[PDB]
């Protein structure tokens, strides 16, 4: 039993964590075969980073400029390059702890676990979902820039996310491992906001599920809906829209726990109409959105890496 | 910015984790140096679950009952001996993957971080804190036995937990890595309870230092409290009592916000009086008691958003 916020062992990634160095800024690289992945904003100043020119920033540097750092080890940089917003620096060494892996692009709602680190070295990590806005909640201090976002599909690492920067409001911004950003975000120093984000039903109807095979079932009621009603309702409350695919996706959490999808939606309706008149699931007062059906399912069964 | 509930970084221990064997019984056991550390409940049959007499099962157990499997590798177990609750097998290789470690009991009110395996294989990672009534709230399901819990500071692994049980409650029990039980609870199956579990203040505190410090104050007031009548309202919510020494351990993020720990006392008061009235701290509705001052310090900035 129990329900907890649950990230992906982290092992796997912490053996492609380096430290990159260009001029007076440092932040984190993934090392990986021959090639260390990091933000190209590695190369700017302040001033650059007004209005930058990474072309032309670029075209200005030495492989010796850039400092790459693995535990005590300087590796030597060969070549560099950029890839939409993150550099990629052609090193001597093949990384030896290379996973198994892959780069994958991840849709708003899906999860994944984030490997914070500063000056190359792991500190924590922590399970994210990309909101509907693509940014990310996420806990980052300065020296954070480069840090990861992977899932694990059985011994390959999908790498998702890299870390380029925080918003005014405290939240994250970063890119694919191909370097393009999730959402409408630049990296430079000009006024960047995330637009209003909503929630993800999907995944409160997964954490729903959830609670009740933890046995937390008040919120039940007898009624079911129709997927019309129901996203007449969620859209008043800045609830994503829940779609046929969805419906289909919490098909075995239905089948397990006896209630239809539409059944448990009636539920979901009258918690955003009624609030939850003082009780709690899972110990939360708020509806939790970051876990998907696949993170449900897994973690109330016991699947393992 | 940002406060996340942070794990450690899994990897030196999942360098450790292994699959124990015993009769029909699978869990997991934890190999340090040439060591293999697991629940001596592993040696149980059906039969023994309710008075199992470990000693009396173990003398009647040679090495070669005992498999233990290292991803693909078989360790020779080489010797065999119980201390506590835990079972310590000699196996004849090294773990070359050994960690800088140490063995740490933990007080009520510590996190750690908790990484949940099955057939010796790593599942997932979370953070938990050791409850006021000597459980976890954990997540764990049947074969993760010998999940262990652990902080990292620096380079060196701080082992603190290993699991052996879930209470009819759905909460956790487990012991050190010297195989003594946290709370009165034993490793047999029969009826126990946990005690009625309270909130951990000092933890709660620091929490609120740290929306303060993320640029949050509309839950501050003018007013200060005594120790003592602080300590007479919080106990009627089910709060831990605050001690002097909780005060002082609050001292440094009392220096850095610039409001004393008994200001900060009156803000609970306050709060468990009236609820947040639709507002969250940091993100959250209720009052969060799993980070610790030293957890809170670790994740934040060093200066706060005024
Ligand atoms: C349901 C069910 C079991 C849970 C366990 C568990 N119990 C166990 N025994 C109780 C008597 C033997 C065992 C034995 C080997 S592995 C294991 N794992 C641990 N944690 C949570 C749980 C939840
Ligand atoms: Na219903």
């Amino acid at each position: 039993s129990g329900f907890r916020k649950m990230a992906f062992p982290s092992g796997k990634v912490e053996g492609c964590m380096v430290q990159v160095t260009c001029g007076t800024t440092t932040l984190n690289g993934l090392w990986l075969d021959d090639v260390v992945y990091c933000p190209r904003h590695v190369i700017c100043t302040s001033e650059d980073m007004l209005n930058p020119n990474y072309e032309d920033l670029l075209i200005r540097k030495s492989n010796h400029n850039f400092l790459v750092q693995a535990g005590n080890v300087q590796l030597r940089v060969i070549g560099h390059s950029m890839q939409n917003c993150v550099l990629k620096l052609k090193v001597d060494t093949a990384n030896p702890k290379t996973p198994k892996y892959k780069f994958v692009r991840i849709q708003p709602g899906q999860t994944f676990s984030v490997l914070a680190c500063y000056n190359g070295s792991p500190s924590g990590v922590y399970q994210c979902a990309m909101r509907p806005n693509f940014t990310i909640k996420g806990s980052f201090l300065n020296g954070s820039c480069g840090s990861v976002g992977f899932n694990i599909d059985y011994d390959c690492v999908s790498f998702c996310y890299m870390h380029h920067m925080e918003l005014p409001t405290g939240v994250h911004a970063g890119t694919d491992l191909e370097g393009n950003f999730y959402g409408p975000f630049v990296d430079r120093q000009t006024a960047q906001a995330a637009g209003t984000d909503t929630t993800i039903t999907v995944n409160v109807l997964a954490w729903l599920y959830a609670a009740v095979i933890n046995g937390d079932r008040w919120f039940l009621n007898r009624f079911t809906t129709t997927l019309n009603d129901f996203n007449l309702v969620a859209m008043k409350y800045n609830y994503e829209p829940l779609t046929q695919d969805h419906v289909d996706i919490l098909g075995p959490l239905s089948a397990q726990t006896g209630i239809a999808v539409l059944d448990m939606c009636a539920s979901l309706k009258e918690l955003l109409q009624n609030g939850m008149n003082g009780r709690t699931i899972l110990g939360s007062a708020l509806l939790e959105d970051e876990f998907t059906p696949f993170d449900v399912v897994r973690q109330c069964s016991g699947v393992t890496f």
